[PDB]
């Protein structure tokens, strides 16, 4: 009966690890999709205003038709405060449904490496 | 000793959340 | 080919804005093989599933 108890605990830990990994991955995907959706909505609004993507987005950042405060619609969101995809916001978004239950010191703590890596991706 | 000492990691993580 | 590509860099007949066709790409913005663009490209098909 104890070896049974021991390995039941081990299997519980492994299942919790896989579940937290899956929930983390889907939450990160959901947040990235939300960010790209709001970014593309803001870009649609901007092209409606008239600026054609400023001048360039990949090489560097340059001037546009107007710098700031062009219209209330542009300033309402600004794609997250001038595209301020701060890491802290992403950590808060992914941890908001993670500390609900069923996590311990071997949970989010080791997941911090994966958070850091996915942040280093972009 | 093996309680709050390691739980300080959990409190630090909670502070880092907000 | 400007003057040389292997030993070092050198001047050419024209410096920049030679034509619209070149200005369109410039071989990835002047051959900007940034590590971040390669990491994103390789990872785009990796984090889809089955990773830890």
């Amino acid at each position: 009966a104890f070896t049974r108890e021991q390995r039941d605990e081990l299997r519980r830990d492994r299942d919790e690890a896989k579940l937290v990994s899956g929930t983390i991955a889907t939450t990160f995907q959901d947040y990235d999709e939300s960010r790209q959706a709001q970014s593309e909505i803001m870009r649609i609004v901007g092209k409606e205003v008239g600026m054609p993507t400023d001048d360039q987005g990949m090489p560097d950042m340059s001037r546009a038709s107007q710098d700031q405060l062009d219209a209330f619609s542009n300033a309402l969101n600004e794609a997250g405060v001038q595209a301020n995809t701060s890491p802290t916001e992403r950590r808060n978004a992914v941890l908001k449904s993670l500390v609900d239950a069923g996590v311990s010191s071997k949970g989010i703590a080791q997941a911090k490496q994966e958070m850091e890596l996915r942040e280093s991706l972009e």
